[PDB]
């Protein structure tokens, strides 16, 4: 019956080889989802190795897109992967790097809270980091306390700066003993053309380096880019002393939404839940169904153009594709996203070139960014080919950089981007960094209110240079309106054309694909995948 | 009640590190005489990580003496200790060694045995070592199965030779599960003179190299000239996850006896017990109790010289010495030991000076040996003086040689030591060469008759070289009786003055110290203690 | 080693069936005892399943004598056989009985305690015996947490009384779970003459009637007047699915002091270790072979009478023969009790005919008793003949008798036993029942002081009747010494005869027989052993 009895907390592991973008913290997202439908409370959490204190100084080159949490943390992408499946905030603890413990440990100390002892990497750190996992374990502020724990270490086995967490996660195994941790390991099969064989050496000296730190795998993920042949998985399971059970053949899904599917299938949530001991009823795969139909079976298409400079083959984008994708999942319409250099709409005979066959634009925000010509330079082109656009944070200060351009203010420009501009319109209003969940009032009847259905929203917010209040009433003879703002009014939140002006062009200084769910699409991307349809259907 | 159910066969697998030498084989056969007085049923085992089929090849310098068994297999130094502290004759299986290892594998090989497969370090020679251990649990040809099987490993944790053993005893333990199989760990805690400090910095380094192939020691023994301070065992069990029960102090004893002692007094018997879940009573400790009366209070004192070339400080004797002090034990005599080196003997001056303080003199056996005119020098000198003489193997033939220049054969020697001698009075009767038991017919009221109390024998052999019967009737001039042979005749098996010509000279080709035992002291090591001790008190 | 990590407290819980009197009190204490020596902190409980609050009610004959604890509860006799095996101070929690239960929850049921609830047998007065159960694993008062928790269940399996206790005993063995919580089961193996066979039908129906009230034994112990052959161990193993090591055959030891022997011997104590999991070291047997060797080859050999209206063959006074025998252990000789009816000594010739052999008479104390003129002649005629005497309680009582009839006070005695005697020379100070632990002063160098070597002590009392302050100075002049005192004089605690008047005539108030134990013996008794042999040996 949907009541139990009270049992110990159970961590599972999630760990690496071979290489990483193997998955690892998808497949960690999916099993919460399995086990959330199967009645248990999963709660998640994050190791990072770098020695960064947070992401925010790092390149969208280096792990992709930065996320933002409620309480204001900076956090590593996979916590958007956690959000996205669990559909939950969570805190910033949800993100340990060895940076925050070297700090925490050095810290303390210069306050000598070691009474004098030698301050070592054993035990000190590692107990900093176990004390730091246990913590996930504690009642939560209301008092639900999690029944599965999932914990993804970062990096791959191996990598000198996982020594510290693997030694930790091996302490908590020794501590709470075999019947509450459990260990996952997820790694790479290989195909070589030539000889037209799956390799396995890999997994299996992936496999000796984990034994080579105290940790035995229970089960192993084999990521693959075609199905494991069955004798390939009896060899894995021979040679690595893993339950034949626990080899689970893990091929490239078309989309990420069905590894639920794939794992389920193969019986790997069955196997944890048998492992761990947990109390389990069968999942109801109702919403998921749904979901997986608004996926597979789409009424019509529609392209979007993604126009960006990380655009060269990396997922510097993926909470924004994501968004587009639910979007289109609302309306049941595939969304083909077609990856445009900005630097190739610099002219407007190029921009035409790459958008011309697209039925929408979509200008995404960015830090180190540079080349907004192209970008300014694609609304342009936009605005008088009649294509949709979105604008997130950058897309916004484009959107209204281009309105300056449009009225009267050749010169115009952002502070970051052309220190020595006349018309600084974009400018520090280095400034308050504006971080995470922030309150907006919107003008009645706004296309964003038309979209959200409401006068007030809370949105997450990361950029410090503000839209410039002396330049409002010059730009407003664009046709723009300020149809978003603080609650004050002081700071303007929101910028749109009248449909009249445009059907839809819309920018926003926050990033609502940090708030979005695939199976509660967010209303923005709702409406621009609406206009982007009429487009089509009017085109 | 003495009567218990049947449970499955627990194997103890005890192993070294930091360096050899540790009393490691000492320590495993301790711990079997402990839990044999318990009750249970014991058997044990060693694995040899060196190549050599069998230790006969090797040179005494290496790794001591060598040993031999009843159905004649040549083994390791550490079967002798199994023997001695179990009193029981083991089987030839008892020494298992990577020689004997690859060779299988090879030839099966060779005959197709693996169907084509890929023959590989892992898994075909790690199941030939798991196969070798687990038919160590068998029941025996009575039907008896052992409850316990001790396994030493040899060698240190980290040498290469030692890889596929370990891998073997882990794959032991995960078949068996951690309920039958128990790991040992004997390490080193060296002393620093100069900062007057115990370092335990060579234990975690070794644990550390252990863990790394999979193994967790459930128990150290920590090997000391000194005993440990329980802060140091405090720090170790805490740096290596050893439970504080399982720190055992094992400082050196005065006397390998005293080890059973040490360990039950550390309770290393009980926590083996306990862990390994075996049924148990207490330690009948009387006969133990007697045998270290013996040894340490005896009611006198005499001095044995023991004459040899590997006598440079090393244990190449130990058989012998082992069963000198048990014959002393008999007459609850302390045997003191002078190390003489043969080749001061070679001059009569020198073996005075080198003997004439002593008792008695030792002529054991050897192999590769040379240089025994110093050995019949010191019989010369022994004989004048009035000194008894023991001699082994090749004291035996060192004492034929001496009588054969006592009668008009000074040029005589073996064929081993001479070729080219004109009388070559012991010579190859390579020849046949005996291993192992043989019966052997004494001359009624021989000294050798006197001393086994019986007309029939059997000893344990090892050599090729005989007595040469061409000159029996020439030397028997001198006075020395054949007062032993083989059931024909054909073979001198012992030889002595009588007992008016010398009080006690005896020889035989045999290793008596190979069937001798502490609890058990051999006829003719009593007998040879016993006249020193005439001499010394009429002397 | 000596220091072994935190377990959870073990129950053990001691049964009887057939019937009373099979020494399962005798055998919890020896099991005790056997724990205690291998180390553990073993505390122990006895469960009464009568309805009287205390013993005190009671009459000798119903269960022996009363016995008294420092913090002055009234507790069952098997609280004294804890006290003499395990040598300790045990509180008045000891003992438990349905009377105090079924007060107690009827109270708080009275003041609502129990908010509303229909009050039953099951859980309420169950939940009250668990709970002073489980109060016995508390910490103490000084932190030290009993390893071991000794619990006997007073009666027989099958008494209506009983059910409550048994039902407590199976909720404990369900919360704790079954390797936390051990059943020993001591039943009657009787002998039938005339068809010479031991039956074992009364066995297998007390387990079957444990069983049907959910409670698998985990041993049997088997009491019988011989050895119990082995095959009808096996029938009893087979017919009750008790494992074969857990019947334990228990023959009727000559002395209660072999029992320890005998439960080790069939390895009770090590089946007990095992089955809970407790961390244990060989028994230390130094002590109590010195104890056995005292009782099973004394020097020599002194009778004494036991003088009382109980001595009918019952053991009314089994801490005062158990004292008497501690003193000749002392002294190393035997004593032999000779038991002597009060009644008989009432005439001059009777007293002489019951106890001119013995060499010492004993009067102890008693309560309902009558006829106490028996006692006080064979005072008289023990004083005339020069036999020593010692009197305890009602024996200090009837020598002040016997002195006040010695200098004129012929109709002189207690109030209690003529409440209309003109010289109540014993008197209430029904006054004030003083029990348990009080001081005293001695006079110093009075044979009292002699025995104890000092002059202050304290004793356990139990009685309501005093020497009447009146009458010292006329029974002074009978040669009597009020040798021993209340700190404040008030109170007459010891009486005594000068060593020229008598060589050795005591009483004493106190019962001195409850601070004995057999290795630690109380000097009175050796004082008064010692003036025995003293008299023996000049007679
Ligand atoms: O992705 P997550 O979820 O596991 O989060 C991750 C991924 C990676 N890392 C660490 O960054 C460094 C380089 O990583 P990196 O894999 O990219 O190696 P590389 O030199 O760049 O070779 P490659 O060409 O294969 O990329 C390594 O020290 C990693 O331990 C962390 O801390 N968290
Ligand atoms: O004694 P056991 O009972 O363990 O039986 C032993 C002892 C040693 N071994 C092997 O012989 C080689 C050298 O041994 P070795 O310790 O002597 O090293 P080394 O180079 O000589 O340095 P060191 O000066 O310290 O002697 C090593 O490969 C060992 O694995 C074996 O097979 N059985
Ligand atoms: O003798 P009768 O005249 O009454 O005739 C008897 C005696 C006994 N029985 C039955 O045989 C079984 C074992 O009997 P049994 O008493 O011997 O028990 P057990 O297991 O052997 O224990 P143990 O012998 O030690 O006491 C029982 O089922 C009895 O009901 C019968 O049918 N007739
Ligand atoms: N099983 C899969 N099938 C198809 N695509 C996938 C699968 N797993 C992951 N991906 C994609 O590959 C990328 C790597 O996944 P990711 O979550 O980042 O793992 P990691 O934490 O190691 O970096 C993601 O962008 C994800 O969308
Ligand atoms: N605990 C000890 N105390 C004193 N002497 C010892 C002790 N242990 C071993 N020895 C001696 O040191 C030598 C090494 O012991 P050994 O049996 O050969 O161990 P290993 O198998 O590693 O070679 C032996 O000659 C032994 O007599
Ligand atoms: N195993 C025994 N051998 C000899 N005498 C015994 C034995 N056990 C008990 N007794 C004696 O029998 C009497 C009854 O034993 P007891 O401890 O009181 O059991 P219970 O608690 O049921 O009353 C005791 O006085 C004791 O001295
Ligand atoms: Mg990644
Ligand atoms: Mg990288
Ligand atoms: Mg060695
Ligand atoms: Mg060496
Ligand atoms: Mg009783
Ligand atoms: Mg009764």
């Amino acid at each position: 019956m949907r009541k139990h009895p009270q049992t110990a907390t159970k961590h599972l592991f999630v760990s690496g080889g071979v290489a990483s973008s193997l998955g690892k913290g998808l497949t960690a997202s999916s099993l919460g989802q399995l086990l959330t439908a199967r009645g248990l409370h999963v709660t998640m959490q994050k190791l990072d190795p770098y020695l960064n204190v947070d992401p925010g100084t790092m390149n969208p080159f280096q792990h992709g897109e930065v996320f933002v949490t409620e309480d204001g943390a900076e956090t590593d992408l996979d916590v958007g992967h956690y959000e996205r499946f669990l559909d939950r905030n969570l805190p910033g603890s949800a993100n340990v790097t060895t940076g925050q413990v070297y700090s925490t440990v050095i810290a303390k100390e210069r306050r000598g809270e070691y009474l004098g002892d030698t301050v070592q990497v054993i035990p000190h750190i590692t107990d900093e980091i176990k004390r730091r996992i246990l913590a996930m374990a504690q009642p939560d502020a209301d008092g639900n306390r999690p029944d599965v724990v999932i914990t993804e270490i970062g990096g791959t086995v191996g990598d000198i700066e996982s020594q510290p967490f693997l030694e930790a996660a091996r302490q908590v195994r020794h501590y709470l003993g075999r019947e509450d941790v459990f260990f996952l390991h997820v790694s790479l099969v290989p195909y070589l053309a030539p000889s037209g064989e799956l390799k396995t050496k890999p997994t299996q000296h992936s496999v000796a380096a984990l034994r080579s730190i105290g940790i035995t795998p229970d089960a192993l993920i084999l990521r693959c880019d075609r199905d494991v042949p069955e004798a390939l998985k009896n060899k894995i399971a021979l040679m690595c002393d893993v339950d034949i059970d626990g080899v689970i053949s893990t091929p490239d899904a078309p989309s990420i939404y069905d590894i639920p599917k794939v794992l389920h299938r193969e019986e790997l949530d069955a196997f944890v839940v048998r492992r761990l001991n947990l109390p389990f009823r069968d999942v109801d795969w109702t919403e998921w169904d749904d979901l997986l139909r608004r996926v597979h079976e789409p009424h019509e298409t529609v392209r979007i153009a993604l126009v960006g400079k990380y655009v060269e083959l990396s997922d510097a984008y993926l909470s924004v594709a994501e968004a587009l994708r639910a979007g289109g999942f609302k309306h049941r319409a595939k969304v083909e996203i077609c990856w445009v250099a900005s630097d190739g709409c610099e002219t407007t005979s190029g921009a035409a070139a790459a958008l011309g066959d697209v039925h929408g634009v979509l200008i995404p925000g960015g830090f180190g960014i540079r080349g907004i010509e192209g970008k300014i330079g694609a609304i342009a082109y936009a605005r008088a080919r009649g294509l949709p656009v979105l604008g997130l944070c950058l897309g916004l200060q484009c959107i209204v950089i281009e309105a300056a351009r449009s009225v009267g203010l050749t010169n115009a420009n952002s502070a970051e981007f052309d220190p020595d501009t006349p018309d600084p319109v974009i400018a520090t209003m280095g400034g308050t960094m504006r971080l995470g969940s922030y309150p907006a009032v919107l003008e009645p009847d706004s296309v964003v209110a038309q979209a959200y259905q409401t006068t007030q929203v809370s949105e997450r917010h990361r950029h410090r240079y503000e839209v410039n209040n002396a330049y409002r009433d010059k730009i407003a003879e664009s046709g723009l309106r300020f149809s978003g703002t603080s609650p004050d009014g002081h700071l303007v939140e929101f910028v749109e054309y009248p449909p009249d002006r445009h059907p839809f062009v819309v920018g926003t200084q926050a990033h609502p694909e940090l708030k979005s769910r695939p199976t509660r699409p967010h209303p923005l991307f709702v409406a621009f995948v609406g206009a982007a349809i009429d487009y089509k259907a009017g085109e």
